[PDB]
């Protein structure tokens, strides 16, 4: 899908942390030939587990389950919660 937007384009105003782990994703999913868009998905969502760490919240949790394979969808559903987690 070439001349789509890439999950790093999605996050291209985000948090620092958020772009660092779905730099991470992206590259490794074009290495590995795995899912771009899960693998972002997965690799954003334990970020945000990580720095809460610091119980994740039942809402963010689901909307992970709600946009597994959507990474536009996942990141713009939990985008209030990335801007508290990692002010």
């Amino acid at each position: 899908l070439n001349s789509a937007p890439t999950p790093r384009d999605v996050v291209a105003n985000a948090p620092a942390p958020v772009q660092a782990a779905v730099a991470g994703a992206q590259e490794y999913a074009a290495q590995a030939g795995l899912n771009t868009e899960e693998l972002a998905v997965d690799a954003l969502y334990n970020a945000i587990k990580v720095r809460l760490a610091g119980g994740i919240p039942p809402q963010i949790e689901a909307f992970y389950q709600a946009n597994r394979t959507n990474f536009n969808g996942f990141y713009m559903a939990n985008r209030g919660a990335i801007d508290f987690i990692f002010s």
